[PDB]
DNA sequence: CGGCAGTACTG
DNA sequence: CAGTAC
DNA sequence: GCCG
């Protein structure tokens, strides 16, 4: 990053209006600052500034007054609400809508949320786990988390096909979570499987807690055996094998890789999806679909990439 | 002016 | 539905 | 916030 300098105070910017429901403006910003984190140089004029897609006249303007002053004096008119707008959101399942309303009844720390809040079953789960919740894995300990899922899928159906998606997959060397996408080659024996598999990983007290018990998507809480483990985000999705490919696409990110490939699709004709690449889609003046088109055979994620006429990523170079 | 991805789940 | 999450 |  040629513009730290810059970068780190644009994302506090950002991360102000994000918690505070203004979620363009600060989509904005971080898409200015992932722009600025991958320019080779640093930005040292104005129409330089400019030249970069993803700055524009205003954030052009605050890049030029950082590097003159050293300082961006918005900072200091960013809203005393917003350090406890962020730890309320870092609650699994609260929002920014339900910071702002815990805020304005009065609360301020965690302890008011234990104390005084009322909670939906997704936030007391995530209130306790707060603290593992924030905390990312060796990639090693994703890999057990990955194995243990698989054995007990495969002991149902030695043909269930598991595969960890996500930073995982995109080889970073800690993750977030554990996104394990399962499927069946033959087009049939994935169905109704969840029953069977969540009631196995919890026999063994592996799966802690439940977040989301969806027809094709589980969320919830794992913990591996014995001492020194934290509780484990893991994710779990049950595909069809025709949408395979475009599962693993979704599943394995990045957010902002996927975002782009759709809007990509979009300016097509197309459509993309976790189900589907959809071709001749009706819209409105609006963006919306209001024909669906025809799905078009995708049995790799390289024919997701030729049919939107892109060359081939593998999953490392999708870590936008 | 107005879209900025598309979808699943919860109550 | 609004809210939240992937 | 940016951009077509
Ligand atoms: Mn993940
Ligand atoms: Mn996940
Ligand atoms: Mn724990
Ligand atoms: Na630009
Ligand atoms: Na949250």
């Amino acid at each position: 990053n040629h513009n730290l300098h810059i970068t780190e105070k644009l994302e506090v910017l950002a991360k102000a209006y994000s918690v505070q429901g203004d979620k363009w403006r600060a989509l904005g910003y971080a898409k200015a600052i992932n722009a600025l984190k991958s320019f080779h140089k640093p930005v040292t004029s104005y129409q330089e500034a400019c030249s970069i897609p993803g700055i524009g006249k205003r954030m052009a303007e605050k890049i030029i007054e950082i590097l003159e002053s050293g300082h961006l004096r918005k900072l200091d008119h960013i809203s005393e609400s917003v350090p406890v707008l962020e730890l309320f959101s870092n609650i699994w399942g609260a929002g920014t809508k339900t910071a702002q309303m815990w805020y304005q009844q009065g609360f301020r720390s965690l302890e008011d949320i234990r104390s005084q809040a009322s909670l939906t079953t997704q936030q007391a789960i995530g209130l306790k786990h707060y603290s593992d919740f924030l905390e990312r894995m060796p990639r090693e300990e994703a890999t057990e988390i990955e194995q243990t899922v698989q054995k007990a899928a495969q002991a149902f159906n030695s043909g269930l096909l598991c595969v960890a998606c996500g930073s995982y997959r995109r080889g970073k060397a800690t993750c977030g979570d554990v996104d394990v996408l399962i499927t069946h080659p033959d087009g049939r024996s994935h169905r109704g499987i969840f029953s069977r598999l969540l009631d196995s990983l919890r026999q063994e007290g592996f799966l802690t807690d439940d977040l989301v018990k969806g027809e094709t998507k589980y969320l919830g809480v794992c913990r591996l055996p014995g001492p020194g483990r934290r509780h484990r985000r893991l994710d779990i999705i049950v595909v069809p094998y025709s949408e395979f490919a475009c599962a693993l696409l979704y599943f394995t990110g990045s957010a902002h890789f996927n975002r782009s490939m759709r809007a990509l699709a979009k300016t097509k004709g197309m459509s993309l999806s976790e189900h589907a690449l959809s071709t001749a889609v009706v819209r409105n003046t609006h963006g919306a679909k209001v024909g669906p088109g025809r799905v078009l055979p995708t049995p790799t994620e390289k024919d997701v990439f030729r049919l939107l006429g892109l060359p081939y990523r593998e999953p490392a170079e999708r870590d936008w």
